[PDB]
């Protein structure tokens, strides 16, 4: 049911975000990593019939040798039943061959058993499939459902390796009764329920659970993290994901304290997983939309992309003047392999509003990113004054501009950005909130005088900001109007002195 | 430093919500009942010579009848010096005397004292003052502080009497250690620590803390509920309300869960109290506006009002489909000492494109409520026609009209207001979050039909949503261009046949 007639790639098809060719995509699955083949492995749940959600639902599949250039594959995994869906789920490697699935010319790297939902009517439960070919084609086992406990509300399983319980472990979602239930099995066959935990901001209902030992920066000590999908619900309005820090034996997750905190304060970063198999640190990437307008912004031939790749560590940052928590921090995964285009790079700039920062590109990718760090200096300035704006201006087309501001206010030590675009109209754009902000406490102070930092990158369609080196994070797509995308990137005050000095500018054109 | 020759008080100053009559208003503090006599006493921060914060800071003061009709009094309690502030508190009635302060000349009713923050330069302390005259003029006690532990962020304490533990209970906010500090006294003057809590959502600080018992609807139970308040790094931006549900024994508070909920979605409802000495249930009332802009806002001589005193109870509602938990509830206290200048009245509307309610009223006060149920019915229509669309208008004023809009989407279950005004310019409005969300489940089923309540009153600048009768609670300010206020509602579709059914509505023009 998809028209082909239309397709919006040229102005608004990220570059760098997966995205599939044609049809729907929304949660991430089965995120591991080849360490025999060196590939990245992206599975998603997908409807290739139209650009909205509808069943039969599938694991689509795509891979990337660096998590920016991605190659999409054929279907990975289909339902029985046209009114049937593989629902989320995860992949592990089996190196031990503990499912007795995998003989002697199966390399132990590539032993790949996906654990996901299945959705039939009435039903929910989790079963499991195995791959002989490195993860392209599936069987499911024989014996499914692996766990059936007779509810409609029982999804999205990550599992893992526990050494030091020795065995596998499930984390799901008991979704409309507000429970993470915690599993454990020998072979990924037989499941026993070891615990269930409830906390943080329940909204609606809980979905996409994870539970991954996150490193402490600068130590060889990491936290155990448990990640949580609500939707609907999100104090934001629609779909969010959030997180507790503690400690896990296997059995049990213990949070340190009984404090909320979402991964993600934008609109658009929801269903978050984690890549299985990673030697170094924890990595992973969500769905970049919230349920509440994901199928009505105006793309065709598809909707929706995944974020940037991101890498997690836990670090002790400034909440208050007084207090530090530890907190998770996140950086994207941005690697060589991506082309600089072009470049503006400034230092020690004093700005005012005889002194904009604007870029003078010959053309463009609609692929920019900025990082900045700087300093407020002490000016009375009148309350109006007290900010800095990054504007994203499109190329002018039928005599406008569309723009996107971010910007930063003194007074308020808080972030915000505006993606209300005037005269793009599409439905349920009453919940496409347009105002964002994100308080900070100062990254550091020089002297007396206080320095953040700002990194954007900004893909045709999705703006993603990391502020103070990845202490917070915020996703937004946005839809400029049709046939425009980013061409130019300026920074603006009406300080006619100086209230902002920018020690650090680089704003770089993008591409694959 | 107020211009007293700019007046905007025709078009936005409130009719039945308290604003001083000039300066600045943030915290409502010394909330409590006059038994002898029969008169409501409403305190608050006071920054009588700017419409902005500034020391020195005072306790302003307000009685009424009937917690709409306000009477301004002198200034109730004021700084040693011009560098301090009598920062917020709370007043008890120390009926038996347990203080000392109070012969057999005042009435057990009235006898009076306040406790209070003393915020001196580097120092926070605890300090009480008491009044002979029934709640106007106060004398500090001689020995204060009664509260010092030697810090700077060290705030806001609400006093009870715990009868079962036959004692005077504070809470305070230790603000920058996320910390709500419950001390206990014989006699008002000599505190013990008895427990720290810490929980929900952090942001920048705690503030504001409040612990009473509130009863559960039909029943004789009742649940002790924590309030706090936090600023900035609400979720929704800024400042924020949020809420604990347990017990309390005069020593500990123990939550029945770790959930974070908030008191009130909105962006404008914050330092939440509740009055002392309420007969029957709990009855509360907080400042209507965000930290983020509240001294910008285009109102003069004076900024702020509070919300409307509200009445708290607790009540098992579906938060989905399958479960229910004890939900905080609230509904606006509305007496009959309101007048109903004209009312709109409809039944069993089947609302179209063709069929819109318009009101018809002979001139406007400004202020309106409007009372809805409606009924989902079975029709499908297209993802752009699914919701229906309550419109504020103000007069036509040179040739325009400014509106705000509040929502229902049936596809989301999800409310939204719309507060966006353009061409209304003030300092910070990049943080006047414009769109705002509410999902719910439905109030009721009428056989397979979803039923939905909503109440809503509009004050000239300040618009407060009621859904599913208290279920969630939304406050939000909005400023028209100059001269224009509240004069005609509306009530649209885009469905060409009925997808909502008003089994009633009631919108009434009121006057004090
Ligand atoms: C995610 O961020 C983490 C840093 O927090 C990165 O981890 C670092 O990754 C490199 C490999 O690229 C590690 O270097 C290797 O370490 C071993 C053992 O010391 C050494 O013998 C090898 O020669 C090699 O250099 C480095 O140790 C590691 N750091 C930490 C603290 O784990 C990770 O690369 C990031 N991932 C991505 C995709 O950006
Ligand atoms: C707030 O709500 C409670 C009901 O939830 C009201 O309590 C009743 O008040 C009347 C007297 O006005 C008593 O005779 C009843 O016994 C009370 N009922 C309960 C269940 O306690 C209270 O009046 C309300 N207050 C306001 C101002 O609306
Ligand atoms: O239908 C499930 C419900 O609408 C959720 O809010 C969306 O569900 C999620 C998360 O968005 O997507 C998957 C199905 O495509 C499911 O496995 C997962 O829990
Ligand atoms: O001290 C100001 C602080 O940063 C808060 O965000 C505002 O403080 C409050 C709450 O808004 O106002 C009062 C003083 O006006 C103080 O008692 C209370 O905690
Ligand atoms: C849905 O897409 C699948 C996979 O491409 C295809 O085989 C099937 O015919 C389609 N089903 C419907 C209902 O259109
Ligand atoms: C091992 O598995 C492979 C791949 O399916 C299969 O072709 C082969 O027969 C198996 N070998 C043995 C010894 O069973
Ligand atoms: C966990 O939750 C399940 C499903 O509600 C319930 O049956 C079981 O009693 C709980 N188990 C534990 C260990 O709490
Ligand atoms: C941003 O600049 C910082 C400081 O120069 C640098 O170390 C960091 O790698 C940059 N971030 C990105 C995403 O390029
Ligand atoms: C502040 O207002 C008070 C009370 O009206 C008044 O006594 C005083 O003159 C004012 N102080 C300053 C510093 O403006
Ligand atoms: C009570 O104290 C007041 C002064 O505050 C005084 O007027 C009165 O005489 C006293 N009454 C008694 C009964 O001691
Ligand atoms: C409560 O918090 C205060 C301030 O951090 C601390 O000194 C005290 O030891 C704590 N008391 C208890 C009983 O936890
Ligand atoms: C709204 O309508 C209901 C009847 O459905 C009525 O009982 C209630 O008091 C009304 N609320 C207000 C605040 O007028
Ligand atoms: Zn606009």
């Amino acid at each position: 049911s998809i028209d082909l007639s239309v397709d919006t790639s040229e102005y608004n098809r990220p570059l760098i975000h997966f995205t599939p060719e044609k049809g729907w995509m929304n949660a991430p699955n089965g995120l591991f990593y080849d360490k025999t083949a060196k590939l990245w492995h992206l599975y998603f749940q997908y409807n290739p019939n139209a650009t909205a959600w509808g069943q039969p639902l599938y694991w689509g599949h795509a891979t990337s040798n660096d998590l920016v250039h991605w190659d999409e594959h054929e279907i990975a995994i289909g339902p029985e039943h046209d009114n049937e869906g593989i629902f989320s789920g995860s992949i592990v490697v089996d190196h031990n061959n503990t499912s007795g699935f995998f003989n002697s010319s199966i390399d132990p790297n590539q032993r790949i058993v996906a654990i996901y939902t299945n959705n039939i009517p009435d039903n929910q439960t989790q079963d499991i499939a195995f791959s002989l070919d490195g993860g392209y084609t599936f069987t499911k086992y024989e014996n499914n459902p692996v766990i059936d406990v007779s509810s409609n509300q029982f999804r999205d399983p990550k599992v893992f390796w526990h050494e030091d319980s020795n065995q596998w472990i499930m984390v799901v979602s008991k979704s409309q009764e507000y429970k993470i239930q915690i599993f454990g099995s020998a072979n990924l066959k037989n499941w026993v329920l070891n615990s269930n935990f409830s906390s943080g901001y329940y909204g609606n209902q809980y979905e996409c659970p994870g539970l991954i030992e996150v490193p402490i920066e600068n130590s060889d000590k990491s936290k155990w993290v448990m990640f949580l999908a609500i939707n609907p619900g999100s104090p934001l309005g629609g779909s969010i994901n959030q997180y507790f820090v503690g400690d896990f034996d296997g059995f049990q997750f213990v949070p340190d304290d009984s404090q909320t905190r979402f991964v993600d304060i934008g609109k658009d970063f929801y269903a978050f997983q984690t890549f299985s198999e990673v030697e170094h640190g924890v990595l992973g990437l969500a769905w970049a939309s919230n349920w509440q307008y994901a199928d009505q912004v105006p793309t065709n031939p598809w909707r929706s992309s995944t974020s940037l790749a991101r890498n997690y560590t836990l670090r002790y940052v400034h909440t208050n003047a007084e207090t530090k928590q530890l907190t998770l921090i996140q950086n994207p995964v941005l690697p060589d392999s991506i082309n600089v285009v072009d470049k503006l790079k400034k230092k020690n700039v004093k700005l005012t509003n005889k002194k904009p920062i604007k870029t003078n590109f010959k053309g463009s990718t609609g692929l920019f990113d900025f990082n900045i760090t700087f300093k407020v200096l002490n000016l009375n300035v009148s309350p109006g004054k007290t900010h800095f704006d990054i504007l994203i201006n499109s190329q002018e087309l039928n005599s406008s501009v569309d723009s996107i501001k971010i910007g930063f206010d003194s007074s308020q030590s808080s972030f915000y950005i505006d993606r209300h675009i005037p005269n793009v109209e599409f439905p349920r754009k009453q919940f496409f909130t347009d105002k964002l902000a994100a308080y900070l406490e100062p990254l550091d102070y020089d002297q007396d005088l206080r320095v953040f930092s700002l990194y954007g990158i900004v893909d045709k369609n999705i703006i993603e900001l990391y502020f103070n080196d990845g202490t917070v994070a915020m996703t937004n797509t946005f839809f400029m109007g049709e046939g425009k995308y980013p061409h130019d990137i300026q920074i603006v005050t009406d300080t006619e002195e100086p209230l902002f000095e920018l020690e650090s500018v680089i704003i770089r054109e993008l591409n694959k």
